[PDB]
């Protein structure tokens, strides 16, 4: 059937498990039984199938977690509850993208890191910052966070737990926790702290 | 020293490049001392990152863990000096974020399997069971793990300093400052989002 979509979806997943820099279009097209030939029709260059992630990959998943962000919410708790939520049940079912941002977006050699610039949800980032950032002006969210910083910090919380859940299983005193046992203490250190209410 | 000198060209080249494409010949190079040293002090490749874990990654590791005992009054207090030692030691030695994520959280680094035997799990386990005693106590909160608290500690201060060059390319996210994150981070670990 659609050989550009089998092709792309075995792109992110090789890329996924070993990298970039060691996976060949050569190894995407034989990895799903398909000739070299159809890789280089539909991406010319291998910076175009890398463009072609981040536009029709990785640019999907960020849209589907920074859309339901508008600037009308009238509770800043429910809206970072929501986006937690949100960030957590598409890594649970898109299990190579906590793998992918660590390899290629966060780490200093990573090939999608410079292309991931041009493509942020600046304008719904903004609003979040603005909309968390009312709420400490009326005195209903902690004046001691910084709003532009907490982007970070619950991506840092939600995506990194994840992205390191192969190396915990190998740590004797750490192993026996799952995605809905790391979502509880998320929500919970986010909201209330380490100060018991 | 001339085997000094190579062991910090090595953390430098290898936070910029990752270990797996430097060669030991471009570590001498960029030093301008001849590679018949490099192999003088470090036999095999697989030596160098032995020396890297121990006297590079194990020294950074031991200081940032050596001040917890299991003694502390204060559980707030022991989460608030560790932040500021996590955040002090990424401050000065600026290679040891960009190492991290590279080459043990990511699961094709060179380093990822050498740490495991060096992970200062005794004392690890005296953070969790002091935060754990506070929430026996009721002065912590009982929702959070303390096993997962560590993970999440070094999440919040370890990533925004790893992710500081992506941001400084982003004009409304530029100008924050270290000193502006351990207010943040803090902030955010004692009290949360929410207010009375």
């Amino acid at each position: 059937k659609n050989t550009r979509e089998l092709l792309l979806d075995a792109a992110t997943t090789l890329f996924a498990e070993q990298g970039i820099a060691a996976t060949t279009m050569a190894e995407i097209a034989a990895s799903v039984g398909v000739n070299p030939a159809m890789i280089h029709y539909y991406f010319k260059t291998r910076d175009s199938l890398l463009d072609t992630i981040i536009e029709e990959r990785i640019g999907r998943i960020i849209d589907m977690i920074w859309e339901p962000v508008t600037g009308e919410e009238d509770d800043p708790l429910i809206m970072v509850r929501d986006l937690v939520n949100r960030i957590v049940n598409t890594c649970e079912t898109m299990l190579w993208l906590p793998s992918l941002w660590i390899r290629e977006i966060v780490n200093e050699g990573g090939a999608l890191r410079e292309k991931m610039l041009n493509n942020i949800p600046i304008d719904k980032m903004n609003k979040f910052s603005a909309k968390i950032a009312e709420g400490q002006k009326q005195g209903v969210i902690n004046s001691g966070i910084d709003s532009r910083l907490l982007i970070g910090s619950i991506i840092g919380l939600t995506m990194l737990p994840l992205a390191t859940a192969k190396l915990r299983d190998q740590i004797p005193t750490m192993k026996g926790l799952s995605s809905e046992d790391i979502v509880c203490h998320v929500t919970a250190l986010l909201f209330t702290g380490l100060t018991n209410p």
